[PDB]
Formats: structure tokens, sequence, C-alpha cells
């Protein structure tokens, strides 16, 4: 059964005006700006933004790849593809 999210968790999260998006829940480094209450940070793959998002945004990686993981046409977008399958550890800073 599942748990709470944690940072490390793969996910499509969804933003307004954008598709489902290839993403992970971040870590907050010490003496780093925390999240609003029930928040997560959220870093994108390719375009390596972050924003703050609840879970109602969040879909893990493992259920929705095959309804999300398809090439856009947006930016970053494909090269978030790449990173969330095959890096999706990494220091993207």
């Amino acid at each position: 059964m599942p748990h709470a999210f944690k940072p490390g968790d793969l996910v499509f999260a969804k933003m307004k005006g954008y598709p489902h998006w290839p993403a992970r829940i971040d870590d907050i480094a010490d003496g780093a700006v925390k999240p609003p209450p029930n928040k997560y940070p959220i870093f994108f793959f390719g375009t390596h933004e972050t924003a703050f998002l609840g879970p109602k945004d969040l879909f893990p990686y493992d259920k929705s790849k095959d309804k999300y993981g398809k090439p856009n046409k947006r930016k970053g977008f494909n090269e978030g593809l790449w990173e969330i399958q095959n890096n999706p550890h990494a220091s993207y800073s």
C-alpha cells in the first residue's frame, strides 16, 4: 500500500497550462527556503525549475508513464523524459 510522498519519489507533476511533467520530490538543503505547509518542493526535469505543489497535482511515475510519458513539443519536456528515465537522482544544479 502507498506511503506519503518523500524526497526522491518520481512523479508527473501538473501545473495549470502545462502537460503533466516529469519531475521528482526534492529534498530541502539546510539553510534553504522551505515550502508552504502541505506543499512539496517539486523539481521539474528538463527545465530544472522548482515549484511547490500538493499531492493533488502529483502522479506517481511508474503508474502514470504509459499515459504521460510521450514526447511533447513544450520547451524542455523531451530532455525531461530522458532525465527521469536515465538519471533521475543526479545533481542538475
